[PDB]
């Protein structure tokens, strides 16, 4: 109850997407899946992103990613390019990531102001 956190679309191919700033409930889903699929809890409209591409989830407090044998892959950017995430990938606030080739997001973590 101490944070929220967020998938932040920094560019994809949905107008209505772009930009936006998506809550992510991990009380209510222990992962988040991310796709183009409806099925997922973070649609994607991308017809590059894989129709199960990613799942992001906390572990022991601390953020991950994994690719789901996508097709175009999945990238965490090092500060000058993209590199495959790899297996189990640990990401930290305000990591950028991409979907296949065509939508980066931003995983955004923000202090909540508990009141206890």
């Amino acid at each position: 109850p101490t944070n929220r956190y967020y998938i932040y679309f920094i560019q994809t191919p949905n107008e209505n997407l772009v930009n936006k700033k998506v809550l992510l409930n991990f009380d209510l889903f222990p992962s988040v899946s991310m796709g183009r699929s409806p099925e997922n809890i973070v649609i994607v409209p991308d017809s590059e992103v894989s129709r199960k591409h990613a799942v992001i989830y906390l572990d022991n407090s601390e953020l991950y990613i994994e690719d789901l044998n996508s097709t175009n892959g999945t990238y965490v950017y090092d500060g000058k390019q993209f590199t495959p995430i790899k297996g189990k990938q640990k990401i930290e606030p305000n990591s950028i990531i991409k979907l296949g080739n065509q939508t980066i997001v931003r995983i955004l973590k923000e202090w909540s102001h508990p009141q206890f």
